[PDB]
């Protein structure tokens, strides 16, 4: 039950490591997952379905690792506060690219995928509002743009950015760097000037 | 002739702004364009081909913008030229956001619009590095990050920042407020710590 839609789940990121979903078929993915078509259909209305639940699983997983760390701050600097916070989404999503990529495609042809990624951004975006509001409120970061507004850029800044790195797109930053680069924009925004 | 041509592209700017380019059918062009279905078909070769005609009016428009601001410097301070640069962009996609909204959803199944989208945006990222290279050896900006890196973030951040903005996505900033947050998050970045 349970372990042949892990199956499915399985055999859908691995083909997605080499194609397109437009290039993957129903029939590929019963092949993969040892099931016939008619099996698949029980378990996946489609396999758009199977990308949903895969995106699904990626982006709680972001969460859930977000969440640990807002219970178990790590002893450091200011700086390094929002490395280990932005590191989160580097390594979840980073170990996860073939989805991430798929994912976002989907979102201009998926209105379930699309609600999904807005869902989590507009939670990630409300958390890091609340962290630079309480920054402010301590006295270690200044008053200047609106936070939710200030955070919402920086948000998007880092989905637009770390999915280029992980396609290798053209333009991007290095994998090797973006995390740095993130951080130092991150830092200077939220306690400059 | 080029005039058969202009109405074909105004055509199809007026449709999109209320129908994605799926649901715009050659006859709908050819009706609007008021010729006949054949005769577009001697102007373009589909109206994928009418939409990537579109957009390299507009990033060529953003680009000689650019260029004349590069040439006729603003007599004002740092922040203001950051701001005067990105509101090149900001008015210029922001006046053809139909365009805009239909380019950016066809890089994921265009090579051509993806090919002409990068090379812009390795322009810009270039010219953008340039000038923080100025700002560094004049003194008045700190050797941090690799410009080029630096500048491809805040670039990266514009696009998804601006074009989010003007779709209304959910979530985004509010179009009225989108200018001051990214020249904030430029001018700290570029000259903080
Ligand atoms: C320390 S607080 C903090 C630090 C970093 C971030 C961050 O990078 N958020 C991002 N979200 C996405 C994303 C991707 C797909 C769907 C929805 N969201 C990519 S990167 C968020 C909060
Ligand atoms: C003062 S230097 C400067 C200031 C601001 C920018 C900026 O916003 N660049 C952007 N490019 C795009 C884009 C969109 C579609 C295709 C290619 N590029 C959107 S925003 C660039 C350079």
């Amino acid at each position: 039950g349970d372990d042949r839609e892990l199956a499915i789940l399985a055999t859908a990121e691995n083909l997605l490591e080499d194609r397109p979903l437009a290039d993957i078929s129903v029939d590929d993915l019963a092949k993969g997952a040892g099931i016939s078509r008619p099996t698949f259909y029980f378990y996946f209305p489609s396999k758009e379905a199977v990308l949903l639940t895969l995106l699904d699983r990626v982006v709680n997983q972001a969460d859930m690792a977000l969440q640990t760390l807002a219970e178990n701050p790590a002893d450091t600097d200011r700086e390094n506060m929002w490395r280990t916070g932005i590191n989160v989404f580097f390594e979840t999503f980073g170990s996860h690219k073939a989805v991430t990529r798929a994912g976002q495609a989907a979102r201009a042809t998926s209105v379930e995928v699309a609600e999904l990624w807005s869902t989590f951004m507009q939670k990630w975006i409300a958390y890091t509002a609340a962290v630079i509001d309480a920054e402010r409120d301590r006295g270690a970061a200044p008053r200047t743009l609106p936070a939710h507004e200030l955070a919402t850029a920086l948000n998007l800044m880092n989905e637009r950015t770390l999915f280029a790195s992980f396609a290798g797109e053209q333009p991007s930053v290095p994998e090797a760097r973006v995390l740095d680069t993130l951080v130092h924009i991150w830092v200077t925004s939220i306690y400059g000037e």
